[PDB]
């Protein structure tokens, strides 16, 4: 189902947050 594929996109956003700590 395409909706199932969409869930994976949210995980991509989470990896972006990790480098945020370095800026912090």
């Amino acid at each position: 189902l395409l909706l199932g594929i969409g869930i994976l996109v949210l995980l991509i956003i989470v990896i972006l947050g990790v480098p945020l700590i370095i800026f912090t």
